[PDB]
């Protein structure tokens, strides 16, 4: 009895916990997608490997197991490099399976012959071309384990066409057991005590909850830590939901004031990178003290020195903090000038955005549109929010009540992930509603994938906030001097719903928002809501821009 | 106010980060770097080839837990140093290669020694960076140092253009980070600690393997207490020798092939299941062997063979967890089992086989007769640089180590060319110790010129060459039309190289010369070279399996 | 029928492709490759370090127009050989590095010397490939050879796993390509030939520069006929020396800085406007200089300075076009111009400055006094391996070359470590010639062990060391607490290294020793080593500009 290399890899992937595969078929990976379906792996055929590679990385973040992207040789694999880099930037587990020309045709100028290993090298923790068919399960298990052990990351498997279509005896093939979950590593006890001792000396302490705690499934231990200590906390863009965004101790409406004045910050799975302004002045105080919790030891002390390094798993380390807090109880006083200054800043920004929510001007503004979107999103729904102002204002206006329920451009600030991450969320959570909120430019990067979501019957609603271009476009286009960031004025993107027989809606006035969004979200097929806004609407004014 | 050059900034930053030694060769454009380093108190060693200097930097990283620094000129100087980057990459040792580069405003012009040096170092480094400006040089130095010692230790590369080295900025606009502290010693979950000890109590033929990862973690005291308390048989890796003294009664080194082939549960303390351990696979292991793996690299867990209990973290801290759990729940392996009896029987058989080889006075001499006098005259706390094939492999079993991190060999990469460089690195780290360099005649040739480097800097090194006329032996006379590829000049008098620097060189052929020559040579104020001729038929003890599993 | 191993296939394919020499060091897994190569008639040279062996392979490529082959073991052996790949990359010389690799079925296991060797060689090679199967080995060998010599010549790398080397296939399923013929000598458009000659007739101060690209193209006869017919002044690049005999009356080598600074039109015959020619930019050139560029690489045209007439193609064929067009439309530069007068005046001034330096009998001696006796005793057709800084730069101007491709120096990459390797390469290519190796004391240390390699293979090489106690000089006594970074042991007796292989070593300090020592040394049946001490204050002739433009 024989078995093909495609049937070996599909059986090895399924045994290693792979349940979702995204990509596009063709020479030579056609039998791999067929064998994947026979093993129970759900395969999603995309319209471009770029979006499919982004969807695989989102699965790794949502599940702790690598999403798999399948691509053909040459240009197909290169399109999927975008997913490798995005998973590399966010430390997400992901595997790109790229076909390759037959091994005995190397050097001949074979069909789509390309240096695919060296192309994937800068963004992968692991890259391998399996030497033989019988050893395929070795490479599948080693790639899966490398993506999820240590600091999570991406891997690339280079499959020549003759390894895929060739056959061996089943008795030759050894299959490793399913890769167990890695051990949740602890921090030394003297560091746990030093972290709590430093918190007792702080006058203006602050907790920052990043998506590292979300990936670590640490939402329970993190909330118990914040509530026991009574510390004010700031959630990162994709860290919101780990603690419900309606929590009384959130200081999200005073973000700039909190970062600028805190004297001790606890980074719970969050990097002091561009998203946190490198922890440097003027966005921070020059003498801010840092307690850093991260599984990557190399990340400790980046840009600003770390006083207490907590290297290890976020859930296990936070469990250490809560256990020591039970032995020596401590909590931050609820009546301090730090709290008074924080709440005073929260009330000032609350009154600033209050009239924006109730502004019925036409063309509409961001806050008026997102208010009706916010009030219709189910509490357990997954939010795919992409764009510039559409994503930034949606970050503050759209709350998350559970961890790992927001997917945005993330660390790499990538446009082109919206529809793919929405499809990834739908595959992981088939019992939930997926709300995709994109800017008009962000929608164009992968707009064809709305047919992909409809083809597989995914419960996704596509909302487009349109201001006629990248950060806005004019109402009329001078055909001689077209602004480089502008698109066709009032482009009817909702008409793309007619491609697959869905319902598209065009919205310009505030009275349409609530009935259109409610009706579109109840459609059996994915609906597209195209909402026009003024090219002059913007976020709440700030002392500092987000790009330091 | 006052200004400062990039070279002086780099030297000051390196000194703040704990760098005391710098090995390399000067030239355009890194001359002021070595000058400023000596001005700061950093001892610079001028080698004869950057290849040997880069190997020395990686050995300093293993011996100290702090990155050894190699300084190389642009182009071919940095490329010569990639060998050391790759060797530190293979052994997970901390080191920094500081390579000069052509002036940035001359890129694309065909500048002097213009080369893609970042991309050349990329496959073997955890961190490669060209500092963008002179003022941010301390940022890159601290980031490189921290990346080499945090997490799984490894190599890094700093690409310094000439204008960044020779240019100047005001001192007021330069910020120096604090000295990078040692990384936290990571613990394993207490459930895994109990699971590892509970698995040991189910094993009928358990085995402990002590690797050089436990040596790098400075975990010798915890590793010894663990093996003594449990009473378990233990095997030392080639550079794991010394963590527990090699004369320990629980060592089964003389029954290595038997222990690996019959153990049912092995505890890997800082050692990989790579080519050295035959991938943990049959026929060298049992196909159902259970593994307790202790490693700082989570990605290493489960390689080749599955791991039953994973102990991810620092060896010293995790071994302290095992010892603490043993004091709470005592247990020890019995001293009277059939496992001990089979191990002791195999030890006595291999001891009887090699016993007459130690006393064979035949000329040309054999490995065991020569290594016997080296073993018995070496200071008990000396540091051994052992390199070659049979010279290193037989020297591994014959020459014992009683302290951790006192043996330096070809290591995981099996590299020829590290012998003299690692001996120089050991001397620079331990100036109060005697360094013994035991190389085969071929391995000595890879970096033989560096004997003058050791003499120039007054290092307490004694060079011993075990010469069989080539790579694994060569004939006594050479056919000019049929010279074997691995042969050298018969009776090559390498000891005459001691006359280059005014040292003494010895030529040994008969056993009556061994003891008086080695005694006088080791007492010389200059590095002596003892060229000992051996038979080209001499080889190691016969084994059922070769060391290279394939 | 009969079977054949991959090693025997590689050796047979290399022999068919014209490979006669193979330099390197054997070991796992490339032992049968060197054995099969010797079985085929390929002469194998066992070096002491692959670094020097890889430099030797590139020198063979320059001397023959056919790729020199370097054989290296897996891991660190191949990484040592990257230095030669980079040197061939910098000089556009054909060479192949054949590096072994671990067994393919052991990838990912931590196999012996497992390393990303393709990616390590990538930045410096035109072609890197791991043969997919044993039967297709001749395909990869011919493709590698052809890629090294077709187009702009360069380096290539072949990654051979151990199982591909030791495995066997039937001979019937192996196809061997024909011997790769020499590439066609490409012509320039006849409109560009006329445009180049018409531009020459408008120049008031024209200059011809002969580079080693014209030497590689075997274009010496056409280049000499071109310069003689036109009567133009010509300057020879460092390794362009010998294309036209250096005693030619039209050479303006003694007025180099004046010629470059005042020429209004230059003809580049196989020479780049890189760091050697100071990028063709002021202050070393006039900002309005016109350029006629002759190069096989179209991408090189117009680098740094614009090219008025582009002559893309083979130097020999294009120079033959210029000579053919000159016979059809005769022209020559007049022998009586102010340009000639200024050049001749500058030559006589520099000759008068260095004339007493040649005759200075002061002790410690100077460069010019020592190089005078080397120049006057060298055989007129000898091949010179000159390496170092001042030793190489002054030796470039003092030691003349009368035949093309008879000087081998640090070349474009300015590499230290090529001296002995290139001397061995020259001897292997020209066994009927005397090879003279003139190195500084520092450059000798980079590959000093290879003197035994030259002696073991009976090569007619004489090693001369110009010793000033370090890199650019060192003190007479060393302060143990303040050793300069570029200093070595004072009065280091490197000549004692000749006693390693039974040769004769000489120590020279006074001028009365120069002539009798050099005469006796060059007549020795074994490679002699002449260690000549010079003053640490001796330097080259004073110049207005330094050689390093920055
Ligand atoms: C880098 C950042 C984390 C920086 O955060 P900020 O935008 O500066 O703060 P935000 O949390 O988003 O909130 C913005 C402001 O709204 C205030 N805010 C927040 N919540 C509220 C509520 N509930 N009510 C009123 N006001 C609020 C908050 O205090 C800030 O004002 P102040 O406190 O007064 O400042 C983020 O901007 C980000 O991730 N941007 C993504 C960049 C990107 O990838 N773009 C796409 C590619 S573009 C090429
Ligand atoms: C890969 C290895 C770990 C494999 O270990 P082995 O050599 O097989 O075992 P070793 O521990 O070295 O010991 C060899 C044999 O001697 C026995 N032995 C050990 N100690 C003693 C004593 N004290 N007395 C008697 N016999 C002894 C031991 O039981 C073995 O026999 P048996 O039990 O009967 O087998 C090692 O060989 C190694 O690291 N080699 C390095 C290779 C290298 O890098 N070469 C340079 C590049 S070459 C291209
Ligand atoms: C870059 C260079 C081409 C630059 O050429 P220069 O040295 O400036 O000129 P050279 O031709 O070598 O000659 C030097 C001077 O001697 C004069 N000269 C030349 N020949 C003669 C004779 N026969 N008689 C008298 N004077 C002479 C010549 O006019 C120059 O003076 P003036 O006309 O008055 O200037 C060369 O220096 C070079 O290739 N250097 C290699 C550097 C290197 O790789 N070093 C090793 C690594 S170091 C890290
Ligand atoms: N299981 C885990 N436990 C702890 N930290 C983790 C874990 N997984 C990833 N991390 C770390 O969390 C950090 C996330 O940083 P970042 O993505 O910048 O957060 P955010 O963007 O939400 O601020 C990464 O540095 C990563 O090393
Ligand atoms: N501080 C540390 N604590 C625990 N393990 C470590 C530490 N530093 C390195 N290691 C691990 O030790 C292992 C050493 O394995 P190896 O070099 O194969 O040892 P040997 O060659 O002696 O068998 C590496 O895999 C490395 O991840
Ligand atoms: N057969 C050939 N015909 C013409 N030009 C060639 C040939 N082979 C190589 N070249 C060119 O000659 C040039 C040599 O330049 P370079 O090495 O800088 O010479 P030098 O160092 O002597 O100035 C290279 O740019 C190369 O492209
Ligand atoms: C791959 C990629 N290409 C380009 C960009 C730059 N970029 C950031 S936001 C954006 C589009 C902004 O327009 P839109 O999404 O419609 O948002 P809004 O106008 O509401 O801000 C672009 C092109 C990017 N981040 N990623
Ligand atoms: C950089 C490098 N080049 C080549 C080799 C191959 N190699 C392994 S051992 C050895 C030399 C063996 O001879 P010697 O050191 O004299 O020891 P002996 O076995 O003869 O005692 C060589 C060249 C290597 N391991 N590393
Ligand atoms: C591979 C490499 N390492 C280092 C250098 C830097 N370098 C240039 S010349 C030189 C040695 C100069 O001394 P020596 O050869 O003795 O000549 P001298 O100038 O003293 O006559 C060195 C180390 C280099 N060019 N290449
Ligand atoms: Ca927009
Ligand atoms: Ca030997
Ligand atoms: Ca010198």
């Amino acid at each position: 009895a024989t078995i093909t290399g495609a049937q070996i890899v599909a059986r090895a992937l399924k045994q290693q916990g792979v349940e979702h595969m995204f990509g596009i078929v063709g020479i030579p990976v056609i039998p791999i997608a067929a064998a994947a379906q026979r093993e129970g792996i759900k395969f999603y055929g995309f319209h471009n490997e770029q979006s499919a590679s982004y969807a695989a990385g989102a699965v790794g973040y949502l599940t702790g197991r690598p999403g798999v992207c399948l691509a053909v040789s040459g240009p197909g694999m290169i399109h999927g490099i975008a997913g490798l880099a995005n998973a590399w930037s966010n430390n997400w587990p992901m595997i790109l399976i790229g076909g390759a020309n037959d091994s005995y045709q190397n050097g001949q100028g074979a069909f789509q012959e390309a240096p695919q290993i060296e192309s994937a090298r800068p963004y992968v923790k692991y890259a391998a071309r399996p030497d033989s068919i019988a050893r395929l399960p070795f490479y599948v298990e080693q790639a899966v384990r490398t993506t999820i052990y240590g600091r999570p990351g991406a891997a690339y498997l280079d499959l020549p066409g003759d390894i895929i279509s060739g056959s061996v005896e089943e008795a030759e093939v050894t299959y490793p057991g399913r890769c167990p979950e890695p051990p949740r590593t602890l921090a030394p006890e003297e560091n746990i005590k030093a972290a709590l001792a430093a918190l007792k000396t702080a006058e203006r302490p602050l907790v920052i909850v990043g998506k590292g705690a979300a990936y670590s499934r640490a939402e329970d231990e993190v909330r118990k830590f914040v509530e026991t200590t009574g510390l004010p906390y700031l959630a990162s863009p994709m860290g919101k939901g780990v603690i419900p965004d309606d929590h009384p101790q959130s200081i999200a409406a005073a973000r700039s004031f909190a970062l600028q004045n805190t004297d001790l910050v606890v980074l719970m799975g969050a990097r002091m990178n561009w998203m946190m302004h490198f922890g440097q002045p003027p966005r921070w105080n020059e003498k801010v003290r840092v307690i850093q919790m991260d599984i990557s030891a190399e990340e400790i002390g980046t840009n600003v020195p770390t006083e207490v390094a907590l290297v290890g798993d976020a859930k296990a380390i936070t469990a250490q903090l809560n256990a020591e807090l039970e032995k020596n109880p401590w909590s931050y006083p609820s009546e301090t000038t730090w709290w008074t200054g924080l709440q005073s800043k929260i009330a000032a920004n609350a009154a600033t955005v209050e009239p924006m929510f109730n502004d019925d001007s036409v063309p509409m503004g961001y806050y008026r549109v997102l208010r009706d979107i916010r009030d219709l999103i189910p509490k357990d729904a997954i939010i795919s929010n992409e764009g510039a102002s559409t994503m930034d204002i949606g970050r503050t206006v759209l709350p998350n009540f559970f961890a790992r329920t927001r997917l945005d451009a993330a660390t790499f600030g990538t446009m082109g992930v919206g529809a793919g991450q929405a499809i990834a969320a739908a595959s992981v959570h088939p019992d939930r509603k997926i709300i995709c909120v994109q800017g008009d430019s962000a929608f164009g990067f992968g707009g064809m994938e709305v047919e992909t979501a409809a083809r597989y019957g995914l419960n996704i609603t596509f909302v487009i906030i349109n201001n006629n271009g990248i950060g806005g476009g004019p109402d009329e286009l001078d055909p001689a001097h077209i602004p480089p960031g502008a698109y066709t004025p009032q482009a009817h993107y909702e008409k793309m719903a007619d491609v697959y027989g869905g319902k598209g809606y065009f919205v310009t006035t505030p009275d349409q928002l609530k009935p259109v969004l409610e009706e579109a979200m109840a459609q059996p097929k994915p609906a597209i809501v195209n909402i026009m806004i003024s090219n002059k609407s913007g976020r709440k004014p700030q002392e500092f821009g987000w790009l330091t």
